[PDB]
Formats: C-alpha cells, sequence, structure tokens
C-alpha cells in the first residue's frame, strides 16, 4: 500500500480444485462473507498494480462474471487470461502473460486465487525486497509444523536457495524439510519468459511446474531470492475443506479482535462469527453463539445474542437482540427483540419497539414504542406507535394482493385476533380477544366476533364419567 | 486389520471407576454416539482375534447385557470373565485368562475398556512388533506433556526397558519421566501366567500390578520390548470426566475432518458435533452450533444449522434444516425446515414441503409441496399435497384414540383453525379464519364457525376513559 | 490462606483504562458473574490482611459504592484512597499509603484491580517468600510468549534482579526479554516510603513508575527479590477487551473442570459457560451452547441444553431443561422444559410438570404434574396439579391489576382458549377449543364460546374459480 510501477499481477485460478470435492469452483467458496477470489482481488487492488490478470480454466464462464463485478466494485480493470487445460502452474503463468503486451517491461507478481488471508504489507514487502536485492525471481516461503503437500525450499548451508521440490517429486529426506513454497512470486518479466520456455513435464505429475523456474534461474546464474513470512497464516492456501475452515476460523479471530480493541465486548470469540463488512459500536456486548453476517451494522451499547444470526440487519443504539434469527431488516434504538424471534426481509422496528418470544415479522413496519410480545406473525403490514398487539395473533393476506393491513397508534388488540388483509384499524381502537377482523375498524371503536362464554355445569361427570376429572366430585363435597 | 492367530484379547473393565463420580459404570459413558465399551469392542472385532474376553467386576449384570448385544452386532462371540473384587490389573488379567482353555497356546493381547480412540493399526502393529522382536511381553507407551497419574516407563540409556513404575509408587525423580505406560500389551501366554503367579501386593495401592510383570520378565532374562505410539490420543484413557470431554472433542475433530475431505463444508468444526454413524452428502453446508446424532443421514447440497440438533433424522437432497430440534423423522428433497422448528418422532415431510417458525410436528405425514409456515402444532395427522395450513393452528386429539385426522390435497386452512381429531378434510377444501373443525369437510367446501365482526363505535372513550387510547379523540378532530 | 500480620494490601484501581474504549470503568467489567474488582477483593479477603485499601481515581463515586457492598458481603472493612489524577503507579501507591497511620509497621502488599485470576496461594507464597528472603521488596514475575506491553525484568547472569523496564522505555534489545513484571509486590513499608519519595517522572510516559522502586532499592543496597509464577494466567491482567475474553475463557475452563471432576458431564467445555456461584449435582449432563449464569443451581441426574441460558434458575433432580431461555425461576424434580421455551422471573414449575415448545411463562406457579405443552403464554397465573393446558392458549391480564387467574387440579383446557384475567377455573373443569373465558368456571363444568361448525358445500368453485383448489372438481369425479 501502495505498489510501484509498472507492476503486473497474475492470479492463477485455473486449477480443477478436485480436493474440494465440490461442484462449485474452489475460488468461489466463501469465508467471512467473501469468496476466496473476492478476498484475493480486494487485497491486490489496494496495492494498485498497473495490470491485474486472472487466469481461469474450463469453468471460466462461472467465474469471469464475478471478476467483472469485482472490477467494478474495486473501481478498476481486471482482465482474464484463459487456460483450457490445467497443464501446470508454469503453463498457467504463460497463459496469463499472453494477456500482456508482448513487450511488457514491468515486474510480474504471481499469486494464487486460493489464499484469502494474504495482506497488503506482505505483497508490498515482496516487490520491495525483489527490487532491493535486484532479484530475477523472489519467492515467498514460510515454515509449517506439517509441510505435507507443499513445495520444499532447498537451501545450502549458505541459506542460498537452490530449488523448490514438490511433495510428489520429493525424496523422503527432502520431505522432512518444513520450509515450504508459499506460491507467491515476483519476477523480472524477461527472465520469467526465458525460464518458462524451458520447463519440462517430466514429473511425478507430468505437468509444467512454475516451481522449476527458480532452479533454471539459479543455473542461469541469475539472482534467486527467498523471503520468509513468519505469520504463516497470511500465506496459507485452501486446497480442501479442512483448510477452508481453519482459515475461516483464523480470519474470524482477527476480525473479532479488531472489534474488541475498538471497544466491543465479545464474550466468546470462538463462537462469534463476524463477516468483514459488519460494523459494531462502542460498549456493545455480544454473547456466545452469534453470527453477524453480510452488511449487518450494530450501534453502540447494544446487547446481541446468545444464539443470534443476523444477515444485513441494522441495529440502532441501546437495542437488545437476543436469540433472534433475522435478515435485511432494521431495529431502532432501545428496541427489544427476542428471545426466539424471527425477522424476515423488509422488517422495520421503530425505537423502543418490542418483538417478543415466538414472534415472526416479514415485510412490515412497526412504529415507535409498539409491542408485539407473544406468539404472533406480522406479515406485510404497517403498525403505528405505542400500540400493543395481543398474543397469539396473525396478520396475514391470502394473496398476489399488494394491499397492506394498516394499524394506527395507541391501539390495543386482544389475544387471538386474526387480521385478514387488507384491513385498516384506527387510532386508539381495541379488539376483543378471539376476534376475526375482516372489516375496517374506526378510531375509538371496539371490534369483536367471539361469542359469549357459556357454562355446562356437571358436564365432566355426564360426558367423561370415571375420569381423573371426577375430581369435580372431590371438589363438590369439600 | 486383520489379526494373526491364535490371538486372544482381554479387555479389562472391572475397575470401580471412582474418579468418574458416577452411578453409571465408567465404560458405559458415551462419546460420538457409542459407549466407550462399544468403541473398544468395535475396533477389536475388526481385527478378528480367535478369542475375545471382557473382564467385568461387581456391576457386571449392568454390562454383560450390552456386551452380548455388541457380540451380535459385531457378528461374533464375546465372552465374559468375572473379577468379584478389584484386587488389581494383574489380578484382572488372571480372571480373564480363567476363561481360556488351561492349555491355550495363542498370544494374549491385553487392553482396557476405557480407551475409545484406539485404532486397528495400533493393535495390528503391536502384535506384529511383538512377533518380529520375538518378545515375551510388548508394551505400548507414549509421551505426554503431563504424565501425571500414569505409569512411568523406566529405560536405561540403552533405551532398554527396565520396569514400569506407577504414579503412586514413583519417586519425585521418576515422576519427571514423561514417557508413560499406555496399558496396552501383547504377551507370550506362558510367560504371562508365570509372571502373574509371582506378583506381590506390597504397593502404595496394595494391589496386584499387571505392570510389575515387565520387571519380573526382565529379571527372568526374557525379551521385554516397548513400542512408542506418537499419536498419544489413540492411547488415551478415560478415568474422569475431564478426559472424557477431551477424547470426545478429539474424536469429533477426526470425524468432522473426514466429512470435510469427502466434500462437506463445516463452517465451525469446534461447534459441530457429529456421531460416528452419521452420513453427509457432497456440497452440504453445516453451520455452527449443530449436532447430528445417532443414525442421522444428510443428502447432498443441504444447508443444516446454525443451532440445529438432529437425532436419527433423514434429510434428502437440497433441503434446508435451520435452528431445528428434531429426532426419528424424515425430511424430503428441497424441503425447508426452521428456524425454531421442532420435529418429534414419526414425522415425515415430503419433497418441497415447508415447516416454518414456531412449528412442532409429531407422528405426522406431510405431503409433497405442503406448507405449515407459522405457529402451529401438527400431531398424529396425515396431510396431502400442495396444501397450506394457516398460522396459529392446532391438530390435536384428546385421547388413547389411534384415529388420525386426514387432510387432502390443495387444501387451504385459515389462520387459527383448531382441528379436533379425528376429522377428515377433502381436496381443495377451505376453512375460515378462527374455525373450530369437529366435523368432516367435503372437497370444495368451506368450513366456518367464527362469528361476524361487529363494531362498537365510541367504546374506548365510554369504557376506558382518559386512557392513552383517548387518541381516538385526537383522531376524530383531525 | 491465611495471611500473617500486620499485613496491609493496596489495590491500585485508579488508572483511566483507556484501552478498553469503554464508558464503563475497567474494573467493573465482568467475567464469570463477577466484576474484575469483585474477583480481586474476594481473593484478598480470603487471606484476611489487617488493612485493605482500594485506590480509586476520578470516577470513584461509580466504584466506591460497589466496594462498600463487597466490604459487607466479605464481612470486613475496606477503605478507599483517592488519586485525583493518574500520575503513575508509584504515585497511586502513595495515595493508598496516605490511608494508613503515618506510623504503620506492617508489610505492604500491592496488587492491581484488573487481575481476576489471582489466587490465595500465589499471594500467601508472595509474602512468605518476602519474609523468608528478608526482602525489602519482592516482585512477582512470569514468562510470556508475547511479553509486549509489560515490564521487562532485568537480571544479571546471577539471576539477580537489577531493575524493571517498561515497554515504553525499553530498548529493542530489552524488549526481547520475555520475563515480565506481574505487578504484584510485597514491601517493607519503610523502604517503600523511602523509595517512592525519590521517584522521577523523566519517562517516556512522564509518570511516576512504581517499577523504578526495585532499581532504587538495588542501588540502596537493599534486598531485592523476584518470584516467578509459572501459571502465568494467575498473574494476567486486563488492559483491553481481547485480554478480558481470554481470561474469561480460561477461568471458565477451570470452573467447568472442577464441576467435571465432581461428577458433572459437560459435553463441550468450550461452549459451556458457568458462573462462579452456580452449583451442579452428580451425573448431570450439560449439552453444548449452554450458559448457566448468576446463582443458578442444578440438582442431580439432570439434562441441560443444548442452547440453554439460565440466570438464577433453580432446577431439581432428574429434570430436563432443553433449548430454554430462563431467569429467576424454579423447575422441580423430573420436570420437562423445552425445547424453545422461555421462562421469565417468578416462574415456579412443580415436580413432573411440562413446559413445551414455544411456551412462555412469567410470574406463574404451575402445580405438580401439570402440562403446558404447546404454543402458549402463561402470565401472572396459578395452576393446580395434573392439569393440561391446551395448545395455542393465552393467560393474560390487561392491567395494573394484581389479581391472578386461578386454575384448579385435573383441569383440561381446550386448544385455543384465551383466559382474560382475573378468572377462576375449578377442579376437573374443561374448556372447549376456541373458547374465550371471561367468567369463572365451576368444578366439573364445561366452558364454551365457539360457534358450531357449518359447511358451505361448493364454495371453492363458486368464490375462487379456476384455482388449484379446483382439485375439488377432480375429487368429485373420482
Ligand atoms: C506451483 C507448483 O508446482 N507447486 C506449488 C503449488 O502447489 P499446489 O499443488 O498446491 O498448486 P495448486 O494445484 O493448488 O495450484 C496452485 C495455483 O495455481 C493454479 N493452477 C494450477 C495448475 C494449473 O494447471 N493451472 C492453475 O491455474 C491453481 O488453481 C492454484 O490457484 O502451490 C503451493 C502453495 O500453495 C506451493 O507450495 C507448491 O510448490
Ligand atoms: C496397570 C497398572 O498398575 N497401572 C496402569 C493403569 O493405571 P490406572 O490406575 O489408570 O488403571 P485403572 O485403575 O484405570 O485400570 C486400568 C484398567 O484395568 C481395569 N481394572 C483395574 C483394576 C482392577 O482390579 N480390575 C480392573 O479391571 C480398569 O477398569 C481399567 O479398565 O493403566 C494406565 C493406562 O491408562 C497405565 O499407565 C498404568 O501403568
Ligand atoms: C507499574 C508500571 O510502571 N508498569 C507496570 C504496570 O503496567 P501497566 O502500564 O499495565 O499499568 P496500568 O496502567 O495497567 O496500571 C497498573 C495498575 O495501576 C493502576 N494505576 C495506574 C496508574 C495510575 O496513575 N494510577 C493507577 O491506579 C491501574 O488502574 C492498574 O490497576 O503493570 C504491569 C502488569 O500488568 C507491569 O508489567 C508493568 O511493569
Amino acid at each position: 500500500m501502495t505498489f510501484p510501477g509498472d507492476t503486473a499481477v497474475l492470479v492463477l485460478a485455473a486449477g480443477p480444485g478436485t480436493r474440494m470435492r465440490s461442484d462449485t469452483p474452489k475460488v468461489l467458496h466463501t469465508l467471512a462473507g467473501r469468496s476466496m477470489l473476492s478476498h484475493v482481488l480486494h487485497a491486490i487492488a489496494k496495492l494498485a498494480p498497473q495490470r491485474l490478470i486472472v487466469v481461469l480454466g474450463h469453468d471460466h464462464q462461472r467465474i469471469a462474471p464475478l471478476v467483472g463485478e469485482l472490477a467494478d466494485t474495486l473501481g478498476r480493470t481486471i482482465d482474464v487470461a484463459l487456460q483450457d487445460r490445467p497443464l501446470g502452474t508454469g503453463h498457467a503463468v504463460l497463459c496469463g502473460l499472453s494477456a500482456l503486451p508482448d513487450d511488457y517491461a514491468g515486474n510480474v507478481v504471481v499469486t494464487s486465487g486460493d489464499t484469502p488471508l494474504l495482506d497488503a504489507d506482505t505483497l508490498a514487502d515482496l516487490i520491495a525486497t525483489h527490487r532491493a536485492v535486484s532479484a530475477a525471481v523472489t519467492v515467498l516461503t514460510t515454515t509449517l509444523d506439517d509441510p505435507f503437500g507443499y513445495g520444499r525450499i532447498l537451501r545450502t548451508q549458505d541459506h542460498e536457495v537452490m530449488a523448490i521440490v514438490e511433495q510428489t517429486d520429493a525424496t523422503p529426506s527432502q520431505r522432512e524439510i518444513r520450509e515450504v513454497n508459499a506460491g507467491v512470486y515476483a519476477f523480472d518479466i524477461a527472465a520469467l519468459r526465458s525460464a518458462l520456455s524451458r520447463l519440462s513435464s517430466n514429473n511425478a505429475q507430468q505437468e509444467l511446474y512454475l516451481t522449476d523456474v527458480i532452479a533454471i534461474l539459479r543455473s542461469d546464474g541469475q539472482t534467486v531470492h527467498a523471503s520468509h513470512v513468519d505469520d504463516s497464516a497470511l500465506v496459507a492456501g485452501v486446497n480442501n475443506r479442512v483448510q477452508l475452515a481453519e482459515l475461516a476460523s483464523e480470519l474470524n479471530r482477527r476480525v473479532v479482535a479488531a472489534h474488541q480493541l475498538a471497544g466491543v465486548t465479545v464474550v466468546d470469540p470462538a463462537t462469534t462469527w463476524i463477516d468483514v463488512d459488519v460494523t459494531i459500536g462502542r460498549d456493545t456486548v455480544i454473547h456466545p453463539g452469534t453470527q453477524l453476517l453480510g452488511r449487518t451494522q450494530i450501534g453502540g451499547r447494544c446487547v446481541v445474542g446468545p444464539d443470534t444470526t443476523l444477515t444485513d440487519v441494522a441495529v440502532g443504539d441501546g437495542a437488545s437482540v437476543v436469540r433472534t434469527h433475522g435478515s435485511s431488516s432494521s431495529i431502532g434504538d432501545g428496541a427489544a427483540v427476542g428471545p426466539f424471534t424471527y425477522l424476515r426481509p423488509g422488517t422495520a422496528l421503530g425505537a423502543d419497539g418490542k418483538l417478543g418470544a415466538f414472534v415472526e415479522v416479514k415485510n412490515s413496519t412497526i412504529g415507535t414504542g409498539t409491542k408485539v410480545p407473544h406468539l404472533t406473525y406480522v406479515g406485510d403490514a404497517d403498525i403505528g406507535e405505542y400500540s400493543n398487539i395481543g398474543a397469539s395473533s396473525v396478520f396475514v393476506n391470502y394473496d398476489t394482493s399488494k394491499r397492506r393491513t394498516t394499524v394506527g397508534s395507541h391501539v390495543r388488540t386482544g389475544s387471538d385476533t386474526m387480521f385478514v388483509a387488507p384491513v385498516t384499524i384506527g387510532d386508539g381502537a381495541y379488539t376483543g380477544a378471539g376476534t376475526v377482523v375482516r372489516e375496517d375498524v374506526p378510531p375509538g371503536a371496539l371490534a369483536v366476533s367471539a361469542g359469549p362464554q357459556r357454562n355446562i355445569e356437571n358436564w365432566v361427570q355426564r360426558k367423561r364419567p370415571g375420569s381423573p376429572a371426577a375430581q369435580a366430585s372431590k371438589r363438590a363435597s369439600e
């Protein structure tokens, strides 16, 4: 942050990713609310290289679209190079180069589409070191407890880099090496072209190994330079779903920490999932088993969770959102939502409103200070202020009617009222318990439909004789 | 996988397990859906020894039954040796031997009933090494950060094994040894009998230590061989509930990983509990706070969780099961269940069906494409296809009547309908909101019981004067 | 446990705690159900020093009250020293000394208000070592992977302590030191006064560093002694919310372990939060995603969770409390609560009672063997024994009426009954489904209000023509 020039970045993304066992292209799997690809491109764009090229393989029609979207989001131009068949990483670099002017003179940085955690600094350091050491190729390495599967970096006691050897081609002895190839490079474009031209597919994998390039350039008498990255997580890639979840977990730790340091109490970081676009205000407390997803925004002094999932929800200041499942909705200041509350898209709850337990709202607006405390569904309706919706009620329209039920302010509807849409209820109106409202109700009016209660006096003895409820017999002689 | 012959396995399980502080025999505590005992016997049977014997103690009537069950499940014969009083591990081995022909000539492998994670390879390697080194006794060891409580393996600089010393009998110096006895052995039966005969109870515990046997056989000039196990977890035992939860956690990690590698996305492995018999199809996504228990089976391309608990539930392909608690039930392809949904035993939901929020179903069948979206209980009933059960409804029978309410296809029942079982509703029937159905309803018919809505016009002012709902007064002059 | 005399303890708590980014004083943030301050004072009081003094800063009116409360709770006297401005830790010690008689002769122990995990032993060892070594000052140290931010303890090869150097004032070389100052001290009061008098504010922070005192006393030719604490967590302090959550997590591990060792099965310790005052009986099983808060007490042989949150709830023996959110309530032996159940303050559920799914109770008593199984709200009411409250019902009073609805024993109320408070229902009474009870109901009586079901026979064809529910047409010709 930022890059020099002219710098061109290739992002290899044309591998089959068979180890994911997925019918969804590897780079499109997500963590923290962005696909791996989106993560990679966001970091790269922040460095603003002259050219940004994504090498894609056979399923490129499924991916190029996303790339164009990111191009626009990122305010820049991102090109696509094709590689019909995965003949190797080296071959992929060729294809990606084919999208540069044959006379390109800038540095060529190579990275992968499956390293979500890679950051601006690590890249900027990479090129900087590459220029300082006047290297023909610079390669990022890191050390792993288990180096299995990755390229072993061969050094002489000199610490001089000799070559990179793949897991498949390595000897048992070489496999003990725990310093591995990160797969992030900086090249002198001419040396890169030269070296690539000479690759051979005589491998355990019979492919064209981009990694062979550090060996040919050693042998060319060129400057070959490795650069160790300590924070190995930054350089970690995703080849299967085990590694996906580990990177997800690790990214999540960093996002949660940042929030904690900015004044957010997270009781249980290991159990609080927060996407990268989420914002949270000061002195807010998040309880365990909570996930805040998409573009969710929480104000200050809120209490969220436990066991709460919010996608693209906006929460004002001083609100409580407990054991709630919700998406695309707004909760105003000092509102109380939960526990056991479901908000569907389109829900807007005003300041000091209350959505209680076993309440669901979809596409509804609920005015300041209004309470829907119990066992109620509110669909496609607008409610006013300081009203009180009785328990066990339902606002529903049997459709595709786009007419909305309307309820005024200071209303008090009775337990078990069914509102058949579309209907209009006036300010300070009441409804009787067990009322079916099919007709508008005037301000100050009382709507009712329930019949009068009648008592059948010795009914249990007569029509349920001998039962335990022959405890009426006990009660009588007492 | 598999074993040589003749090989006889003793499983010591006759200890009191006092450190569990439980009124339930240690080996019967569970993890990942099997008792420790069931885990142990499953691994052993896979190796198919000639003889399999379980030594049990005083509460053997509570355990022998389970053993016979496992015998049948495992397709083999498992014997029981008794040890009335826990006089020691050595003594337990005697008792277990008493169930072999006095002239038994095979190798005797000894293991414990409290090591759930022990695997086939570790055992097969054990006997193999025992035969190769022509050992009189071979003993599995491993190294622990905290070796507290376990037998210290004493070696000379030779790496030669000299003896095993128990925590209780060890010196402060010996206690620093971090290589410990795993309690898994292979014996030459004759040397074992010989050695056991000579044990003495002159201990800190005043018991007959099976471990003394490696010392007497050293002194006998017999071949004594230790075999180190690196993956210490495999050899970890459960003596208290701290260790139980650690092994549970570790087993769970391995089960989740396997699923991830086979193409299942688990967002949060630390918070996803999956029993050993559960199956999950490709590209399925499991969200945090989910447990899949018993013989639950999930198809492909499903979304399960967050906060979902399924025991013996079957889920087709492309289904969503979110914030659901359920057991012994089936959810067909493309069905949507949750959030906040409860399925009790006997529930069968057809393809493309929907069980919504704050819905409970027990012992009911629900046809293809049928929706029960809100606040409804469906008990002991059968519903047809493409129907729509209105919110806030109840299907209940006041019993022990085994007659089932029946609802046809393309039905649309109105909000707040109570169905008193047993009743039959015909295809394309409707019910009015707030209807109590006690009588059959013919196809194409409309059932209703609710009264007409009536409005009492200035009622709030008259019977609740001065209230905030004197906002009718405001409304009138506006 | 216990302390010698005369021993005086100063608790520094007058720092601004800016790194918390909180409008709530650092020492008042909580973990495991106690503020850091309450944790600190509880441990100190258990040692019973002659004098206990808390140094507070500008917001002391917000804290001194809590201190007085703890004074009473702890059965002792705790004084407050003021320090108007945070001029440094050394300066804070002065202020705290100002609350001792000018001729005080006892030892002075200094500790911080932000070290929740500090235990009795570590303190008792501190003074004991201080007296043994006849030290003028003894200082607790510990070793950290990341020593960032803490005072580096400078030793000569002698292991002799030379000085403590702060992060801000340390050299890059000194910063590599990973042995750090714990900020827990024991002093000879005279040497302490002497040394403090000579402090200088010529610092990177330009403050009066209590830490300089170990240097002046070295230079005084006094005895200076460091004491290493291995369990670094005991000596860990909270300066930001990252460290808060880590200590919370670590404390929680220790509390859960203790319970496990006393015979409580916790399936998932990392996901089970248990406050310090909670009690749990033998053979109880706690499932993942559970938090037991405040003074919650669980009997024996219970099943609690998953996804259960209890604050100050009392649970008898053999009860199941599953996916329940509850506070200030009681659940009797063998009761079944959940899943998806909400208990508000004042709820008392008798033995063998059942609160089912999507049920909420507030301030209500529910007799032995009574069942409220589905979709019901029970507010401010008293129910008798072996009754059965039908699904989809509501007990609610439209208020501030303190009269309580009353229901007798062996009652069976029908699905969709609304009870308008206050009302009285007699033993063995029944209610019809869809009944609005506004009037008392006599024993053995049947209350009803619902109208008779009527059928409109070809209604779908007539008033919804062409619809899919023209499957009545199909049904007719079949
Ligand atoms: C380059 C090589 O020989 N091996 C390196 C490669 O191993 P590894 O075998 O992991 O390389 P992959 O097969 O993951 O591919 C690396 C990147 O190149 C892409 N790709 C691969 C082949 C292809 O024909 N087209 C294509 O675009 C992949 O989509 C991926 O984005 O990366 C590791 C870091 O994670 C390094 O330690 C290895 O030394
Ligand atoms: C055998 C011995 O002296 N000590 C070993 C024993 O310690 P440890 O003291 O853990 O042995 P336990 O008391 O757990 O018993 C070991 C096994 O033998 C059974 N049992 C024990 C006593 C008895 O009289 N009857 C009986 O059947 C127990 O149920 C258990 O299945 O196992 C440890 C491994 O976990 C080893 O490191 C110790 O060196
Ligand atoms: C004392 C000092 O120079 N540095 C020590 C201080 O660092 P550190 O910089 O962490 O010290 P803090 O600023 O946290 O304050 C330490 C304690 O003293 C209190 N306080 C501080 C300043 C003040 O003017 N008034 C006041 O009461 C704080 O509220 C806190 O309770 O504690 C660390 C342990 O956590 C040690 O490793 C450092 O060597």
